[PDB]
């Protein structure tokens, strides 16, 4: 069976059981089971699954070398299919709770869950809440009798909590940490003293970095029982790495690739937010262009915006992103070459990985 | 040492461990650990704990009646005291994530927490993730090597997401089910078929009774080491009995007792809440009540959130609630009863428990 087809599969499965088990020991109603089954996959699904394939991925490529009875590859690919909707699910908690924090209208060209018209906020909070809580339904049963369970509820609490203070890191990063102060309401910085490489690598690594992708491949080595074939050091360090590359690539595209085509309006500049470009920016400009960076950031007003564009375009980022791109790229063929001396194997699925994302359109 | 000084003690050492553990694991800076230590005095502290100390009077009453060295007689009250506080931090997320799907401005005579100047609900949302992650971070932590850690691991998960499903049938409970449609904006019921006693004990069930009652007694059991002194049907059934005691209670305050003393501006009405109190009434009106409730419910006017407060008053609705007291006496007695067949002890905690909720109040 094809990778894809089988995780398709598995979602179908655990929506049937998450739903039957509302009905037999929660006492749901079948409007209710409805409109939770419409939340699912409308949350859940509809995106490329790149990260619960990932689980799958690294699975297989452990299944091709490892000697087992066929029913136990089939108990690992389902556990691996399981796993990745559980990453899924929980990615589908954390689009939902933001897009509420934020305000945001779309994504991927459609509402927000939040913005349908029978959902509404105090709605959608609590399916948020009920998404992540449904990750913890599927481990409890599909992985009840396994030795990884232990382990495997473990880090995903661990990056979970990471993710939730990453989003802290990213809420507040437009504001000087030492006003910060739940009393009185936040300016944004007028020095941008804050807006570092270093500052943005913490944002970066907790916000996106390990739900997106040390969670895949570790989660991919539990389901296997293969942690031993890993250093554990240089996964976190290549997860780290590669989830920083994405997310540079997502801030270049939220302000530079057109609206339908993002399936977004890209407000990252009038939300002040600390992006790669304007890091990079200010970490080049003369005082002039730093002066105008400051009158124009952080403002809804377009002809402001515009001006921010403007600056970012004369000042040849591209170039500055190329070698970053080259020295990640440096980096990353270095760790899988650490990751080789213990698995041939995990290497070459973290090499997928890196391939997807490098080479990654959209 | 006196139970409430234990359990205010390792509040510090928990608010501690948790703050230490963002410094040396997750690169947090001293500004957003003191808005963190804010934000959790501000949403755990200040209530009567009564949810987290049942925990440790649970546990309290076996270590009376059970043989145990001094510094095991320790370990176990200061795993109740831990456990006692995941409840509360697990209360505290609710409470701050209903606050914000409820509009609510006052809780307990201060501002909720997204309503704070310098909070916002952006911040507030993902403060409520948090604080349900950090019960997690104190059971992976102090429960490490504990024999009940899956049991309570497990207890929790399924207290969480019962809690969960009755936010959603609390807050859908005015809407017809048959319309419940993510797609089309939800209109207030005009029949109220849906107010009936069955189905209010459903949403108060899973909003309150399973986070409220039934976890405490059970973790306090399960810390204990003590869950086979108990036919854990019984706990379930009088858990959830008292329970919606304490429910209908609320729901009494919520349209009577005056806002100074309440905390708050009760708006169960004006926001058509499936309260005792209507289905109650409902369930004991003529033709003219009902039409004139109907014309009245689920409306911001004073004028005819006056009419249902005069409705209720003239329906003479403390007799009604007076038998309703005496059947939950009648039952609660008689659960304890049973609970006595395998220990006494256990069943004067959940005495004490019904004590305080019969006798409460506040
Ligand atoms: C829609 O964008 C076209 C496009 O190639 N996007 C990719 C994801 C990319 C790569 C490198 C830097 C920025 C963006
Ligand atoms: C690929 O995104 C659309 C786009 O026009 N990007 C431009 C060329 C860019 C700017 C800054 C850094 C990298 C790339
Ligand atoms: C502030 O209310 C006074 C008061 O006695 N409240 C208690 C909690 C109560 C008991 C029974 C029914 C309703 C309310
Ligand atoms: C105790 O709350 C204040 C209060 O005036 N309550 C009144 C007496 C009441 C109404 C309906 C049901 C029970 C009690
Ligand atoms: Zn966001
Ligand atoms: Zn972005
Ligand atoms: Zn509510
Ligand atoms: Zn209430």
């Amino acid at each position: 069976m094809a990778s894809m087809e089988r995780f398709l599969s598995v979602y179908d499965e655990v929506q049937a059981f998450l739903l039957d088990q509302l009905q037999s020991k929660y006492e749901i109603d079948p409007n209710r089971a409805r409109y939770l089954r419409i939340m699912m996959d409308t949350t859940c699904l509809g995106g490329k699954y790149f990260r619960g394939m990932t689980v799958v991925n690294v699975a297989e490529g452990f299944l091709a070398v490892t000697q087992h009875d066929e029913a136990t590859k089939e108990r690992i690919l389902h556990d691996a299919c399981v796993g990745g909707w559980m990453i899924e699910f929980l990615q589908a908690h954390y689009l939902v709770e933001d897009d509420i924090m934020d305000g945001s209208v779309m994504r991927r060209g459609k509402p927000c869950w939040y913005r349908f018209p029978g959902v509404t906020t105090q709605c959608a909070i609590n399916d948020g809440i009920i998404l992540k809580s449904w990750t913890q339904i599927m481990a409890w049963h599909y992985f009840a009798d396994r030795p990884f369970l232990k382990d495997l509820l473990c880090l995903f609490q661990k990056v979970d909590y990471a993710t939730a203070v990453g989003q802290m890191y990213d809420v507040t990063s437009m504001c000087d940490s030492n006003k910060l102060d739940p009393e009185v309401a936040q300016p944004m910085t007028t020095d941008f003293a804050e807006f570092t490489p270093a500052i943005y690598k913490r944002i970066v690594k907790y916000k996106t970095t390990f739900y997106t992708y040390l969670l895949p491949l570790v989660m991919g080595l539990l389901v296997s029982e293969a942690a031993a074939s890993v250093e554990m050091n240089l996964v976190e360090r290549v997860a780290h790495l590669i989830g920083e590359y994405f997310q540079v690539q997502d801030d270049v595209m939220d302000c530079f690739t057109p609206p339908e085509q993002l399936g977004k309006v890209g407000t990252d500049i009038e939300d002040a937010k600390c992006s790669w470009l304007a890091v990079t920016f200010l970490g080049k400009a003369n005082a002039a262009q730093v002066a105008e960076f400051k009158a124009n950031y952080g403002e809804k007003d377009p002809a402001k915006v515009a001006v921010v564009k403007r600056l970012y375009s004369k000042a040849n980022l591209q170039a500055d992103f190329a070698a970053y791109e080259a020295e990640v790229v440096r980096e990353v063929e270095s760790l899988i070459e650490q990751l080789k001396v213990k698995s041939p194997t995990f290497a070459e699925s973290v090499a997928v990985v890196w391939e997807k994302t490098h080479k990654r359109k959209k």
